[PDB]
């Protein structure tokens, strides 16, 4: 009955099936003539794109670069708009700009030169069964040339069945007969044990591919295949990352092992040979991008349905970009280190957020102090109080009534008690000796007391309903006298959903990360169009969005305007008491970030809001290049002069300040 018995528990582990995955991309950059980027900005780009860069291209997804410009061969791709194959273009620099993107075929000219996307990575519910026919031709000619299966079939029962030697010789045996030599490989390839990631097991080849090199197995280069190739007898000795020396000789000895059945000539090897590893140089993820695919898969349920289950060939296309992600990410796992040792804190962690300033769409995220890890999205799930961070939205209801409050309106700074008995005392406790201090000098400093004085005079019922405009859920807003100074909740993508309502100029576009979702055979099963619905007036959120550019150049974040002066950043500054938590809110000429560092345990931290998040953000702008704010002022704001008693003058005074109005001689009423 031994007979019987193995064959059936042979078909037992065999049968278990299969289908295709869904893929997942990133955002599209279109390139142009005359267009705003630099060569190391350029080849930066490409890199984040999973291009390779060698020093000969001869293979969809190489490009090489040169003198003055970058010669590539961008990969085929099947766009939304069009299919498209290969194209050798040599992007020609002239300086800080793109010159000419002559395609090197025919010495064209192109118009506009589109980029396929990024593969963030792949979904199927890991499955990823590649067919027999969907491997490469020299792949199995490799695996052969290194593993004569014309030997297969032991190798095989010792990866599936095993991690015994009657059973499993006796298993190959009866294998060998039962199944077809076509049908035994198929099973081989997408078993085999090729690396170890913590705890989970990599098996088989397709997933082994995304591993180390992020990129189907069907796209593999002839000197990444005996890579993948000569680390079957390797399994967390061969593999990089850890000894990228010893992988790295035995990539080599399959070349000329594989080209002894001529199927590579002297010149090719030589040329292989020299490549250096083509794996991700950061460290392969069995699932990458955990912070960013919750916010996918949550947009993916809510705006499909019943239809998420049956993700089979499609491609999702979502709106993440890859230059801004690397910056955030190398900015919270250095950045986090070097907090916690100049305070000797235990632990510390952080989320950074960064969206569109006119759509909304999120462009990066990080969950916390490593995030490469997955169980816990503190830019999704971390509810904290944000503190100081609540005063652009007391100053966004009084500029929102121009007749009575400008940013010249004198704000008593006088000791006050209220009942909730309650009497604030400003973050530095001083007082102003003269009692009073302008409505632009309260948020420019963030002063405590004249932010009650003005919050409590525009009553509750009024701050609120500016809340809920910016977009923050009903439930969160709690009316009493805290809420001013910021006794308020909100997860750093609620405060960034906030503070993209006042970047944009009043439009509030809700976030959103699905850009659109195309089925297998060409059906479009979901395309995303903008809102960007009103919600408070231009002219309102540009006073106070110029103010905030006080708060970063004189203000309380001084120190952002003494080391990016050429930007004219504009950002709010976030504090607690203790120091529970502190944010950056900050904005550039192009996105909004969220920037949050504080303790898990809810204990004080020791930093202060313009030591915690605000590092944090000046590496963020240090690893990319940003683009400078400029505001441009809207209809019916004309820019006034003060004198000394804070009054309109006709002409001259000693300082200039915007006002919203449509007859800008209030200085003649004013000045006598």
């Amino acid at each position: 009955i031994y007979g019987v018995y193995l064959d059936q528990k042979i078909r037992s582990r065999i049968d278990g099936k299969w289908q295709l995955p869904a893929a997942v991309y990133g955002r599209m950059v279109n390139l142009e003539p005359d267009m705003t980027i630099s060569k190391n900005e350029m080849v930066k780009l490409l890199e984040a794109t999973q291009y390779r860069q060698v020093s000969k291209m001869t293979r969809p997804g190489e490009f090489t670069v040169q003198a003055n410009s970058i010669e590539m061969i961008r990969r085929p791709f099947d766009f939304p708009d069009s299919k498209e194959g290969q194209v050798r273009a040599r992007l020609t620099f002239d300086g800080d700009h793109l010159a000419t993107i002559v395609n090197m075929e025919n010495n064209r000219q192109f118009g506009f030169f589109r980029l396929d996307p990024r593969l963030i990575t792949m979904i199927s519910s890991q499955r990823l069964f590649v067919p027999r026919s969907g491997f490469p031709d020299l792949l199995v000619d490799t695996l052969l040339a290194t593993e004569d299966r014309h030997t297969l079939t032991q190798q095989l029962v010792k990866n599936l069945f095993l991690s015994r030697k009657a059973n499993e010789a006796y298993m190959a045996l009866i294998m060998d007969a039962r199944y077809s030599k076509d049908r035994i490989l198929e099973l081989y390839m997408n078993e085999v044990y090729l690396g170890q990631s913590g705890d989970n097991e990599i098996r088989g080849f397709p997933l082994a591919s995304l591993y180390y090199f992020g990129r189907p197995v069907e796209e593999l280069s002839l000197d990444q295949q005996a890579l993948l190739v000569g680390m079957v007898k390797g399994a967390s000795i061969y593999n990089p990352w850890r000894n990228p020396k010893l992988a790295l000789e035995r990539r080599n000895l399959v070349l000329r092992l594989l080209q002894q059945q001529q199927i590579i000539d002297q010149e090719l090897y030589d040329m292989l040979s020299a490549r250096p590893l083509g794996v991700q140089p950061r460290g392969g993820v069995i699932s990458p991008q955990p912070a960013f695919m919750q916010l996918v898969r949550q947009e993916l349920q809510a705006k499909l349905g019943d239809k998420v289950k049956d993700l089979s060939g499609v491609k999702i296309f979502t709106t993440f970009d890859s230059v801004a992600q690397d910056a955030a990410e190398k900015a919270a796992v250095e950045g986090i280190p070097a907090l916690k040792k100049q305070r000797k804190l235990s632990d510390l962690e952080t989320a950074i957020v960064v969206v569109d300033r006119f759509s909304g769409e999120v462009r990066a995220m990080v969950g916390g102090s490593e995030p490469q890890f997955a169980g816990y999205n503190r830019a999704m799930q971390a509810r904290r109080s944000i503190g100081s961070l609540a005063k652009p939205a007391t100053y966004l209801t009084a500029l929102s009534q121009p007749k009575i409050y400008r940013l010249n309106t004198w704000i008593a700074d006088a000791p006050i008690a209220l009942r909730q008995v309650w009497s604030p005392q400003n973050d530095d406790r001083r007082y102003s000796e003269s009692g009073r201090v302008m409505l632009v000098d309260a948020l420019t400093r963030s002063m405590n007391v004249p932010t009650v004085n003005l919050g409590m005079a525009l009553g509750l019922p009024a701050v609120t309903e500016t809340w809920i405009k910016l977009g923050v859920p009903k439930d969160q807003l709690h009316p009493v006298p805290a809420m001013l100074l910021g006794a308020l909740n909100l997860t750093p993508i609620e405060v960034a959903q906030a503070f993209q309502t006042i970047a944009s100029g009043g439009n509030r576009a809700p976030l959103s990360a699905l850009r659109s979702v195309i089925a297998e055979d060409g059906k479009v099963l979901y395309q995303s169009f903008p809102q960007a619905e009103r919600a408070v007036p231009a002219q309102a959120a540009y006073l106070t969005l110029w103010t905030m550019q006080q708060v970063v150049q004189r203000g309380t974040g001084r120190q952002l305007g003494a080391k990016y002066p050429n930007l004219h950043l504009a950002g709010k500054t976030g504090t607690t008491n203790n120091n529970v938590d502190t944010w950056f809110a900050g904005i550039d000429g192009s996105t909004v970030t969220i920037t949050w560092v504080g303790r898990d345990n809810n204990q004080p931290t020791k930093l202060y809001g313009a030591s915690g998040a605000m590092s944090i953000y000046q590496r963020y702008l240090a690893n990319q290049t940003p683009t400078p704010l400029n505001l441009v002022p809207p209809e019916d704001i004309a820019d006034m002069g003060v004198d000394y008693d804070g009054n309109f003058v006709c002409s001259g005074g000693m300082r200039i300040l915007p006002v919203w109005t449509s007859d800008p001689q209030s200085l003649c009423q004013q000045s006598e």
